């Protein structure tokens, strides 16, 4: 059940954003230390420098290309069976969709391309894998289906299901197109997108991997990408809860955990507990002018 954290700091929208009064320098990775480190300095006190130390930093030179290439590997072992959890975490415009769904690269198209890529190599071992999923949101702590809803936990099988749900196969590259394509046109913000709402809420991106060896062995294992609601500073204070409750769960998952006490916590219990793998993203934003927010994110991924 590992976890692990990643930053992420997206390119500066060029015309938009500077870093003229402000400072964030990473570092290489410590293998020393087994960690990478970065520093945040503000203009306004440049003796006062905020350290952070994560499993991986990706700069503004790291494309969605070369974050799958440490992601890749986590997603795999849902072909083993173990359950896997990728949060993207960050104020609003900091590059979480991007980093989620853009198209062809992001880490859900990456992971499904990936997926099926392991599936038809497992094959000539006598292994058969089935690929279905769902694509919810949750706002307001109630789940709504993008594609009566409530959460079933099967104790049995430790899997979780949710009623009236639209659930598709993917067993071709063209319906995972349409599906990314709608998921994209929903989430990303265009003219005509919801991006207020998106913004609000937090959307999970549910695959479920069936495999069966005809050796008998089974194979059973469930991926939970999911895209947060901005962390920036009711409806508000349900969003703020959430958050805080995830880090909570986090944190005590890599020391009783608060799963109950938020809607997405609850929903992904079975998929954060035993020896699941969760993978926390935090993206930020390297202009002066979120800086704080950016400080924000970075000390909600420390404790987590
Ligand atoms: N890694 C990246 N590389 C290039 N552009 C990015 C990257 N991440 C975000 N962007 C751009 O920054 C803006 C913020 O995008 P978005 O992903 O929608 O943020 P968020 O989902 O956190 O609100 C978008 O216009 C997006 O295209
Ligand atoms: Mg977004």
């Amino acid at each position: 059940g590992n976890i692990r954290v990643y930053c992420r700091i997206r390119p500066a929208l060029k015309n938009l954003e500077n870093s003229d009064t402000s400072l964030i320098n990473v570092n290489e990775f410590d293998d020393n230390s087994g960690v990478q480190s970065m520093e945040v300095t503000k203009i306004q006190n440049t003796a006062q420098v905020h350290e952070f130390k994560f499993d991986k930093i990706f700069d503004q030179q790291d494309t969605n290309v070369d974050v799958f290439k440490e992601v890749g590997q986590l997603v795999q072992s849902s072909l083993d069976g173990y359950n896997v959890c990728i949060f993207a975490y960050g104020q609003t415009g900091s590059g979480k969709t991007f980093t989620m769904l853009n198209p062809g690269d992001g880490i859900i198209p990456s992971t499904i391309s990936h997926i099926f890529n392991w599936i038809n190599k497992l094959k000539t071992k006598g292994w058969d894998y089935k690929v279905n999923c769902e694509f919810i949101e949750i706002y307001n702590e109630n789940i709504v289906d993008l594609l009566k809803h409530e959460i079933r936990h099967d104790q049995e099988t430790k899997t979780t299901t949710i009623t009236n749900v639209t659930s598709c196969k993917l067993e071709s590259e063209e319906m995972v197109e349409i599906i990314l394509k709608k998921a994209n046109k929903l989430r990303s913000t265009a003219s005509t997108a919801s991006n207020e709402h998106s913004s609000r809420s937090h959307s999970i991106f549910i695959i479920h991997l069936s495999g069966s060896n005809a050796t008998g062995a089974h194979s059973y294992g469930t991926l939970n990408l999911v895209d947060l609601a901005g962390s920036e500073r009711r409806e508000t204070q349900n969003i703020n809860k959430s958050l805080s409750c995830l880090g909570d769960v986090i944190h005590a998952l890599g020391q009783h955990i608060p799963f109950r006490n938020s809607k997405l916590t609850y929903l992904l219990q079975y998929s954060l507990t035993g020896d699941s793998k969760t993978l926390m993203f935090v993206n930020i934003s390297p202009s002066s002018s979120h800086i704080n927010e950016t400080l924000n994110s970075l000390r909600f991924a420390s404790k987590v």
